């Protein structure tokens, strides 16, 4: 039994995540010119675009423009912002001055990046919002790109985060009182509906909120309750295998990892079937390690800092699934959340233990901190073998390896994929969404020998360290796919793209939405 | 309460160890020539001996010999094998070809080694069995050494291990389906009976099985049940002091170490008295740390890999005892198993705790990972003071220190002994059995000062590292001997000889059998 | 400087590398059946192929086949070998028995690998040669693949290495007396395959050799020896000349060492109209001790391999000349020892690169990119022509092994077309490759420096390390250059547990072959 006060706090936090709606609205120049009549929404306005786009004639005719803003556009450095004051410009707050902030987006974009450069867009708007005069206002963000999806996510992930514990916000279920309503204004009427872009943005910021939150708030239990809350709200099926049931029912992997912890591990599977004929049957699986302490292979304090992020794969596939339901994307989805805390205690699984996986294959544990692949190997077997349908495509997302960062870096998720066509599709989706990706070596013939075990079918870690580590971890997961399954397997290592110096990025959901969108 | 499924698995595993019988039979050339009539047992046959022995005239007259095998004997490198095919040679499996594998054993053997070189014999047979055409067959291993005991153990420890979790053998109580019946064929009828050699081989492979097994199968509890199972089977007395009873009854050492763990520590004492007059009264004590995680002095993951082996001393004295009973060796034995898990948790004994040992002397714990000597100090006090007799000789066996490997290495167990005569005897037994040993410095005057404590009688670790570490650990154990005891004390550090790159070696039992045999 | 005895030894070693010719010959079943008349070349014979290929009818009709070999083919495990004795089979050595060794090659091959699986082929033949009855014989290796180039290199890199110091071979200029003549028998010209094989084994020999034999000086003398032999131009900028002439990078790195650093540029122009103008640049760190950022002893073990990029581009160039490939080639070897001493470049020093840009040294052990940045500027700016393609090869980063592994070299490439071409060449040659992220917009910020143009190392460690090192090199390209840049990180593929692999030369030969 938890203390009564802590249960009150946790309940409040669950509700805050279930009832979270975004702070971002979307419109266009013409529709703004009619709805607002040229009156600005508050004492701040932001303008963002490429060097050439800021010098387009249409910019002059915007309602905040004046000879100062024109100079600001001259003076601004690429990648940076320039602010100016304008006196007596008509505005809803009645402020004698209005602050205009220009920001220049670069046009340079390599073949493996999103040509819109939403990464910079996010930074520019974050900078501009740092000079905010009053909180709980509405800030007009005029963008000059028409790439609506990437920008929508880029602005959603920007500025101050919706999760906060500062200045007594712990008393208000950790909802930031410092967030500004943001009204994005595209040149054209969008391409995608405003009500749709708002969903994508909500999913990005919910993913962000979950990831950000500390493990004393977001436990295996509260994450499950949140999924349940959304299941009741949007009307989809939820299946939960909790604690010792996992051992009874053959799920040795997720059980062994999570059994040490105070809050029991759970395999939470969600289900959505669209009205009409689905274009593809897709199964999602997320690594949901709510805190990776390392187990008995205890991490040193420096590497254990920010391990609340180890749930980031689960939060991605979850919020990606929530968008699909809300928009009624015509994809038949399973979403399986592998929830556990890799904890240290009397009941820790051990460096030498042998696990009997739900696949039936045995795993010699060399290192308890390689927990992610074990928990996923049960997740992917569940999806390919225990569900009411066989998927065409399996997508597993996880904050799996440090090797990821060394190979593909902080902005690109690593792809271990068994088919060129599906790799290409997910890659394309990265470029379109702005939540980019890149391939790591697919070569099972060289990965398998690294897992030779004396007494088990396989180990959970490479014999040798410097031999395609992002890939070998991916291979391990594939060995626990059902032999029923013949289709396409996409493993997504997103260890670093989930976070930056300001906290979580909400990376994952938008990438999925865009991948689904083009099947 | 464990999960129902895990209890079923554990029970199955207990039974598999209790009812384990060997896969090795033994006979001689003449007896084989008459029983088999020159028909080979399967599509594989192995021939092993020294350079001179392979060129003895008697080899030609063997039933698999031909002009190819004669060339194989020329071509073979010392320490290696050479395989050849022979067409239409009569055999029980009806295979068109029979594979003959020659292996050359070296004759070089230093004063501290076994002149037969069973180490190489084990390797040669392991190599030959790697080309096995069908599992569950019978392979004829023709050896040309008459040193029957060392060869018997050497073949028992060789090839694929009886413990296995591969290819669904987890469903069959972890019994390997991949093992070959091995029929050893000596030149002469063996100096020891075949029914006796089979026991020695069974003990070696049981020891092997226990050590190999992961700590999730072999717990303090299941090990105790195994001892009990054998006690009911062979009719000897078993005494168990479990969990908190240890604290109540003054056993502070073994209690403190093991109390953190999920499964409680146990001091299991076994007793055997032969029908007539015993030649000697011997007390065995084994370090039975089922997993050494280090305690609060938590081991780094690399050094914690393979710590399921830390029980290896207990498994040695246990299986050594089982052989004595089964062969009815005329030795009066006590066998005390010091079973605990050095675990990490809320209830861990601490680096600064003071233990009150069963000896009555107080121990300041400097480092919780030096758990072995504490546990043994209670074990040896129990044997020298609480039993129905006072032993003439105390033998304690343990996987005690890393220092062992630095000093005596992977093949020789370290001996800390208080009397030259007993050191000599155990050394002799090493050379005869092939489970070899070597002395480490005995010099208590220089060991004692390393354990000076401010507030306790002693510490559990040296002030200075690099002052006869194998020995100092031995000394600690001697301080907890009863003052009643005045006989011979043999401390056996077998940290490395218990294992190799293939897993456990079953080192210990045969050394004991041979030591007992020559009192 | 040196003792008279050591100079004698070094000279002998130089000559051994210059006059090295391969031990491998190539032929086919029909041509062997006619030349040899069915008499085997020695008391050993080897048979290598896939599960289905070993069961093809044509195998039966081979001159060593018998009912035992047929069982050996049954008994063999995939990836392993099985040996058998055959009595009185006709053979050149007159041995009462002949040993036949079968080896089974797998057919499983992922999209990023060579379908022939020459990796396994190499292992199989190495295993079979371990049971050799007499050295200095000729062993008949019957292969059942027709993928001639990858197999030729695979057999060249296999078995006992030509460099050896065992059993007094130090007295015979470190030439192994334990090597077998290998006659490969298939079911490209033989004189051409022999060159590719010679290049693979020369690359191997250079890499294997210890840094007390292969110094910056002896490597340069070897290049000179080959320049005199095959008639091509050689340009050498030695020691302090590098400082005088603006080459701050390669000078600073190598100036601490006993033997001075050298920028050795080689030149070849084919008789007709070249299909492309290509400039090669190799990291030639003869020993990477780390400099003042001294490596720990474990990571400094096997750092004689840090020259492996140079040995690749050098031997790749030698093949091009010998076969007269119609490519106009520059080959620039960046030779230095990253040494520790009174004159070590320092962690805080600022280098003035030949490019003109300034480099703040954060860590002296990131020596490779500095040395290469001068190499690629030399090629793109100081030569008699402007290349269409720049290929730089180096044993550059440990990150490589984490990202692409032991069998695939990492590719940082600025154009999809050239990446594709080099990738294809990998799959064909068997010296495989794989891409690492190309994204300069994210790499550049990692090199921000307070007082210099750039640093030589990332601010942050976990951010596409194989790629960032590549980017550094691109900043020192000439602005004259607008063509295709291929950076090849081959840190791990150059070696395995048996020593050097001779990885690089065959990959180039095959890339050139199709341009
Ligand atoms: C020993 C295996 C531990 C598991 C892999 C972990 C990640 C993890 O625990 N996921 O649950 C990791 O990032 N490991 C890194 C790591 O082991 N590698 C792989 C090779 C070098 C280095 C990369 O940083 C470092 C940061 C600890
Ligand atoms: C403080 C630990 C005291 C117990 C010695 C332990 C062995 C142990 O845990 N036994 O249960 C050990 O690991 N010994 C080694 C060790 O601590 N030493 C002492 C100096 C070098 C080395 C000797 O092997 C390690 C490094 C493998
Ligand atoms: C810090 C500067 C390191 C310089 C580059 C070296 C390799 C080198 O010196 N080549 O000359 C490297 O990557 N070394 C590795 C290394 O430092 N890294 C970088 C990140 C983690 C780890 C392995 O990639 C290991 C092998 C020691
Ligand atoms: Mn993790
Ligand atoms: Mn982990
Ligand atoms: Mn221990
Ligand atoms: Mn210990
Ligand atoms: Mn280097
Ligand atoms: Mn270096």
């Amino acid at each position: 039994t938890l203390p009564k006060a802590e249960a009150k706090e946790l309940s409040a936090f669950v509700q805050s995540c279930v009832e979270y709606k975004t702070n971002v609205c979307f419109t266009d120049v013409a529709a703004y010119e009619s709805n607002q009549k040229g009156v600005l929404s508050s004492g701040l306005a932001v303008l963002v675009g490429t060097h050439k786009q800021l010098r387009d004639p249409a910019v002059q005719r915007l309602p905040f423009y004046n000879p100062a803003v024109a100079e600001a556009i001259e003076r601004v450095k690429e990648g940076g912002t320039y602010g100016v004051l304008v006196e007596g410009l008509a505005n809803a707050a009645g402020s004698k001055f209005v602050r205009v902030v220009v920001g220049e987006v670069p046009t340079k974009a390599s073949r493996n990046n999103c040509p819109a450069r939403p990464d910079v867009v996010t930074x520019l708007v974050t900078a501009a919002l740092d000079e905010v005069k009053e909180p709980n206002t509405t800030v007009d963000v005029f963008v000059l790109s028409n790439a609506v999806l990437p920008i929508a996510a880029a602005v959603a992930r920007c500025g101050k985060h919706n999760f906060s514990a500062k200045d007594g916000a712990a008393a208000a279920a950790y909802n930031s009182g410092k967030v500004s309503r943001l009204q994005v204004v595209f040149p054209e009427p969008p391409a995608i509906p405003p009500k749709d872009l708002e969903a994508v943005a909500t999913s990005t910021q919910l993913c962000q909120r979950l990831v950000d939150a500390p493990p004393n708030l977001l436990t295996t239990a509260t994450f499950t309750e949140i999924a349940q809350g959304y299941a009741k709200a949007l009307g989809f099926d939820v299946d939960v295998i909790c604690g010792d049931d996992l051992c009874e029912r053959g799920y040795g992997g997720i059980y062994s990892v999570g059994k040490a912890a105070f809050e029991a591990p759970r395999l939470v599977t969600l289900l959505y079937t669209p009205k009409g004929t689905p274009v593809k049957k897709v199964s999602l699986v997320g690594k949901g390690i709510v805190y990776d302490c390392g187990g008995l292979a205890l991490k040193p304090a420096d590497y254990m800092k920010l391990m609340k992020h180890d749930m980031g794969g689960a939060a991605a596939v979850f919020c990606g699934f929530l968008t699909a339901v809300r928009l009624q994307q015509p994809v038949q989805l399973s979403c399986t959340l592998c929830l556990a805390e890799n904890a240290i205690g009397p009941k820790s699984y051990r460096n030498d233990d042998i696990i009997v996986m739900k696949s039936g294959k045995t795993v010699e544990v060399i290192n308890t901190d390689a927990e992610g692949r074990i928990v996923l190997g049960d997740g992917v077997f569940h999806a390919t073998n225990e569900l009411s349908f066989t998927p065409d495509v399996v997508i597993d997302m996880a904050t799996l390896t440090g090797a990821q960062g060394i190979a593909t870096g902080r902005h690109h998720a690593g792809l271990y994929v068994n088919e060129e066509g599906a790799e290409a599709a997910m890659l394309r989706a990265g470029r379109e969404s702005g939540e980019t990706c890149f391939p790591v070596l697919y070569c099972p013939e060289y990965h398998e020998p690294e897992f030779k075990s004396n007494h088990a079918d396989m180990t959970n870690l490479m014999e040798r360290r410097d031999n395609a580590g992002v890939s070998c971890a991916g291979y391990f997961i594939t060995t626990h796919l059902s032999p029923k399954f013949t289709g396409a397997h996409i493993h997504v290592d997103l260890a670093y793209p989930v976070f930056n110096s300001n906290g979580a990025t909400g990376f994952g959901p938008a990438l999925l939405t865009e991948y689904f969108r083009k099947l």
